[PDB]
């Protein structure tokens, strides 16, 4: 109809232009329709909306994320007859701030050597490799497996690794799945930490899972099984999806990628400008109005749900002169890679160390290359977090 569908269906890197063209318009807030659901749902993709939206507290993500609330997502991402509210009930428990603290500064300086050594491990056997290599299969892959296992779940076998990641894929899409095919993906991760996060959490380590589970009535099994799925769902298809097109990105800018190699202390300029150039969730976050609003003078009634494209917001002119280009040296405002606001991703400070020994062990070694034109890449489609299905490359 003459309303929008949601999403845009960009599953590469190559963003909708509907974006921009909602952001010129004369709406800094459009209405459109889940293409999933049929749910009427509002859009903003302007940055200076977007910042207006995230730091208004009548304005809640927790309602937008409840059962029939209006979604864009096709299934609910719960296991049916389950809350699906993971941080609520971690914080019912007294768990205070366990996801931020487990995720902290004190856990970089933790993991950050361990994380910095297997990058150099990987990228030292790839420039070992002849011909063609995928750093997707070869890089990606492995380091955010050994992410996942060591700061979040614990020790996985290679099945276990395998299974979640499978479940990953097939639950968090827009399309390209049976219905059944997307609840079996919540239910099986649902029953999969049922039964094994205890086993998981009391392993040795520092990982996320065990620190929820051995923190100050006694955590139910409930809450430590949506505890795993939570962090499988938020650590496990962002980071190789983004590590992924992060890399994309490097390869394309080989100008920006000589200025790294000359001057590494660039580097973590560079790891800000790839979250704010590099595009992750093909959707948006949301939130719910608890109370009749007006945001930027649209009337917002209770119950309605608004909309954020990371995205559209990163690529706004308003914010970021050439918007499109990507300039590690840039001084512009604070991106939304990460959201903004109470929801800032607690995953942050751990994402940008990996981000950041991905982006040195490239720059190390000049010479690395696509295979093939960008235009060749195949994305897996419909996926929440982009992600290609290779990236060929040479030296
Ligand atoms: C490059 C990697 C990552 C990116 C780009 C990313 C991005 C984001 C963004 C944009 C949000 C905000 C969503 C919203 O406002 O509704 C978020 C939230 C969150 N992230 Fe990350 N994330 C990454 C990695 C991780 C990792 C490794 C973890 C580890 C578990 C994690 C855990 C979380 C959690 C639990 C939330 C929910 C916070 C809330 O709703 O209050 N993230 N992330
Ligand atoms: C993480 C699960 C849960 N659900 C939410 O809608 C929001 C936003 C969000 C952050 N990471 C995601 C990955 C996949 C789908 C949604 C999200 N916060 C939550 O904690
Ligand atoms: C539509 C299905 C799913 N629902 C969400 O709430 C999140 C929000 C979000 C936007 N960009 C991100 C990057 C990393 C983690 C979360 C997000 N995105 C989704 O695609």
């Amino acid at each position: 109809t003459a309303t929008l569908t949601y999403p845009f269906h960009d599953w590469s890197q190559e963003l909708s232009p509907r974006y921009a063209q909602l952001r010129a318009s004369d709406a800094p807030v459009c209405p459109v329709v889940s293409e999933g659901t049929g749910d009427p749902l509002w859009l903003v993709t302007r940055y200076a909306t977007a910042v207006k939206l995230l730091e208004d507290s009548r304005f809640s993500s927790e309602a937008a994320q409840a059962s029939g609330a209006p979604r864009q997502e096709p299934v609910e991402l719960r296991a049916p007859g389950t809350r699906g509210d993971a941080i609520a009930m971690l914080r019912e428990a007294g768990l205070r701030s366990v996801l931020a603290d487990g995720l902290g500064p004190r856990a970089v300086r933790r993991h950050q050597g361990w994380i910095n050594d297997l990058a150099e491990t990987l990228m030292s056997e790839l420039a070992s490799r002849e011909g063609t290599f995928d750093l997707a299969a070869d890089f990606v892959e492995p380091l955010s497996s050994a992410l996942v296992s060591r700061t979040l779940l614990g020790e996985l076998s290679a099945d276990e690794r395998d299974l979640l990641a499978h479940c990953a894929d097939t639950g968090l899409r827009f399309c390209g799945v049976t219905h059944e095919e997307q609840v079996h993906a919540f239910t099986q991760m649902h029953e999969f930490f049922l039964e094994h996060a205890r086993r998981l959490a009391g392993t040795p380590g520092e990982h996320l899972l065990k620190l929820i589970a051995e923190a100050p009535g006694p955590l139910s099994d409930e809450a430590l099984a949506e505890a795993g799925s939570l962090l499988v769902v938020a650590g496990f298809p962002t980071s190789s999806g983004f590590l992924c097109g992060a890399l994309l990105t490097l390869l394309r800018h080989p100008d920006a990628v000589q200025e790294l190699h000359a001057h590494p202390e660039r580097v973590p300029s560079a790891v800000e400008e790839l979250l704010r150039y590099t595009p992750l969730s093909t959707g948006s976050v949301k939130r719910m109005a608890t109370e009749d609003l007006e945001i930027d003078g649209v009337r917002i009634k209770a119950g309605e749900v608004v909309m954020v494209s990371l995205e559209a917001v990163n690529h706004d002119p308003d914010a970021f002169e050439d918007p499109d280009v990507f300039r590690p040296g840039r001084e512009g405002p604070m991106h939304f890679g990460f959201g903004r606001g109470r929801h800032f991703c607690p995953g942050n400070r751990l994402a940008r160390c990996v981000i950041e020994a991905t982006v040195r062990a490239v720059a190390r070694r000049p010479g690395l290359r696509l295979a093939v034109a960008p235009e060749e890449i195949s994305w897996h489609e419909g996926l929440f977090f982009r992600r290609p299905r290779a990236i060929p490359a040479t030296w």
